[PDB]
């Protein structure tokens, strides 16, 4: 059934058919919508494999070719024998790019095809993983001129020899629960910060301490590693009009690299597949800095701005929030570290969405996640109806490693 | 069955059972979510179960479920339906129903006030002039000199669908929009189509930037009639900034009473096509949407320009910066004229408390995240971090086709 999506700001109506190819379930039903809920075998493997291969070959205009047919048979036999199979470089690359292309929560998918894929499937040790990771970080940071990339470690076999990167992101700050009962650093990592200490890491107990990597190879226990400080590009945060801003003592890293998700291609699962792009300003300025559960810096900034924090109606939080995000973007731009603001990113997503509709016949999108956490209605995506649904290859959530590892 | 909902800022988890009473569709399937889609007579056989459901609810609320009064009411209604095909609600049932349609509106962030609603029974009204008098009284009562009071006026329910009472305006009070041959628009762009219909019907448009539109009223299915709301009844607020003396020179102002008049009210199968209802504004509705939406007044550039902001590149956040001041100004003004209004921080915080309270005494609170989260500063308000469950419950307020596209002119 054809589904239509209207943008109420421009009246443009796009038609969606791509959803017909949906596989998984949204979590919603005809009776209840869960759009705002954060997270709602051989016989199993060959169908998924076939689906993927058909996708791959149709994309290269060789749907049905002997090549297509040959490969299909090849995988089938392989699965019957090895109870699994291995992707060819080309299919790996394609799968990775398409997992991104299909990430309904990502606002920067316009860059989907421009992804550097690093095949780390020959890795065997945590030291090896560290090596692959370091090179990834260096290639991606590229001295401020960031470049999207993903490193793919060995795919899952029996689940007991799973490769995993225990960090949620390759680069994140430590979080410690102090005497006061308060939290020093990033509250979002307090637990992990502990496990690292509980492993041997010597925590510096600072506001912005870069955590160590906890790499797991072949189901073995995780080992710690320190990313070469020279490889971790960081930006000090200063305001374009408030010279006192520098006194807040804030900084953030330039490389956002997700490392706790699972990449699924043709039924195959890769539990260790760190991938990175570049920051949208609000991510740091609004969420990391102002989220109550995070660095929660609104109070301070408000104080230093000397404004009435007596009544919410003064919108002093909104006032502060803005300047702070002015300072994030400013700092990044000044040090020449790639960064995008919510206005450009959202506008770019609209264009991308428009291309995806005429080239794909659709674009899965999660409105709740796409709309920036600030100035929602003044960005285009706020007025854009979206259709959310799951498509593979895909990136998926997965249980925290420490919550399931057999030490 | 049970459904857990979590708030990622407090880790508070709530259990929902109320959704088990959801009947109507949501537009979503198991393979697709249409959460961001704006908007995805009855026969006697379909009518009684609806009446029964409602009455069982009503009676259970007054703690008289199964009583004789309850049993006889069902008997009386069933008989009435079989002989007249419809049925008349008792004043108590009408009041109960109206409050619950509000209570069940998942897109409303101000439901904490749901129980405090003044219901005006206009079911004896028979003409447009009659509707005009009723509407003037609703406006006067609700405005209350700036100290707003929630209210709803209910006109005759639908019969054969050929004699509907309808208020053609989307809101009782709204500004006219005029499209110039220039291609530009004067006034509110969102009311252009309706403005035209009024002019065509005989309205003498002042052709200004803030002209209060006339009421177009349709009684008993007859052609609509024009009426001007008494000016002294229309409370308006001039918008000025607490620190920007030039703000007042922007020539901005807005009316104080938001009163929806194009929605349909459903109570026990009965349909009330004309049920204007009003409450009070949350600051962002005027300051963010009415003033800054590109397709509305669109005053961001003029405010930014006068604020002397670097408008060379979006990354300077001039739009965001100016948006906050514009919203600063709306709140300040309304407060200076003692006209009720609530900011998005207070409104959303109250909603959270209301929500939790609804889970503990009702077993849930249907809520549409996309509409509940404010159009600005989203994540610095608690609703952003709050998982919500959206499902439909009756009584309810529904959208309905524009009268001008269905009406059979006489
Ligand atoms: C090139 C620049 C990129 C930008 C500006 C961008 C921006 C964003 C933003 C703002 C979010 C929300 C993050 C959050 O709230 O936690 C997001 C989500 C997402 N992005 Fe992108 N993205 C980019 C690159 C990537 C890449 C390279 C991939 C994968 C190859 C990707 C995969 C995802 C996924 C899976 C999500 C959702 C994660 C989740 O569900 O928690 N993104 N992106
Ligand atoms: C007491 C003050 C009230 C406040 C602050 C409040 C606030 C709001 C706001 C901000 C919206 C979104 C409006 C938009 O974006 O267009 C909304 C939606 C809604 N409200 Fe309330 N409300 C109040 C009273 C009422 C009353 C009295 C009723 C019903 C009796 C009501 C019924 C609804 C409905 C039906 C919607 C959704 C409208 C739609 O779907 O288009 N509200 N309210
Ligand atoms: C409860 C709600 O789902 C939650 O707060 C979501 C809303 N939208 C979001 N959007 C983005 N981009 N990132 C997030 O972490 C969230 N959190
Ligand atoms: C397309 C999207 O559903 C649309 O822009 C919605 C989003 N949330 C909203 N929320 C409120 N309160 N009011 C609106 O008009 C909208 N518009
Ligand atoms: C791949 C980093 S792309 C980015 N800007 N941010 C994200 C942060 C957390 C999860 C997903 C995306
Ligand atoms: C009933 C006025 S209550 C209010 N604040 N605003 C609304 C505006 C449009 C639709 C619904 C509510
Ligand atoms: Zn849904």
């Amino acid at each position: 059934r054809f589904l239509k999506v209207k943008n109420w700001e421009t009246d443009v109506v796009l038609t969606d058919t791509l959803h017909l190819k949906s596989t998984l379930e949204t979590g919603c039903t005809e009776h209840i919508c869960m759009g705002s809920i954060m997270l709602p075998t051989k016989d199993q493997l060959f169908p998924l494999a076939k689906e993927f291969l058909d996708q791959y070959y149709s994309s290269i205009k060789r749907f049905g070719s002997k090549a297509h047919m040959d490969r299909l048979e090849e995988v089938n036999k392989e699965i019957e024998s090895t109870s699994t199979y291995q992707l060819k470089d080309t299919e790996l690359i394609y799968g990775a790019k398409h997992a991104w292309r299909n990430a309904s929560r990502c606002v920067g998918r316009i860059q989907w095809s421009k992804l550097q894929v690093f095949d780390a499937r020959d890795c065997t040790t945590a030291h090896g993983m560290f090596n692959y990771i370091c090179n990834h970080v260096k290639y991606a940071t590229n001295k401020g001129n960031l470049r999207s990339a993903i490193t793919i470690f060995p795919q899952r076999t029996d689940g007991k020899h799973d490769f995993r990167v225990w960090n949620s992101q390759l680069i994140r700050y430590a979080g410690y629960k102090q005497p006061d009962g308060s939290t020093l650093g990033d509250p979002a990592n307090v637990q992990f910060t502990e496990i690292c200490i509980q492993q041997g890491w010597k925590a510096p107990r600072g506001r912005f301490d870069v955590l160590p990597l906890l790499l797991q190879a072949n189901g073995n226990d995780p080992e710690l590693f320190q990313i070469p400080p020279e490889l971790v590009l960081e930006v000090p945060i200063r305001h374009p009009k408030f010279d006192w801003f520098k006194d807040l003592g804030l900084k953030w890293y330039g490389l956002p690299a997700v490392s706790n998700m699972l990449l699924e291609i043709g039924g195959l699962e890769f539990s260790a597949c760190p991938f990175s792009g570049w920051y949208m300003g609000t991510e740091i300025g609004v969420r990391d800095y102002c989220d109550n559960s995070r660095y929660n810096i609104l109070e301070e900034v408000a104080k230093k701005m000397d404004l009435d924090m007596r009544k919410t109606s003064s919108l002093w939080k909104d006032q502060a929030l803005v300047e702070i995000n002015i300072a994030v973007l400013y700092s990044f731009q000044s040090d020449k570290v790639t960064i995008v603001d919510h206005h450009s990113a959202t506008e770019s997503f609209i264009k991308h969405m428009e291309n995806e509709y005429r080239c794909r016949g659709g674009c899965p999108a999660d409105w709740v996640w796409i709309v920036p956490p600030m100035s929602g209605s003044i960005t285009p995506v706020f007025h854009q109806e979206m259709l959310n649904y799951r498509l593979t290859p895909s990136f998926e959530y997965q249980p925290d490693p420490w919550n399931t590892h057999v030490w």
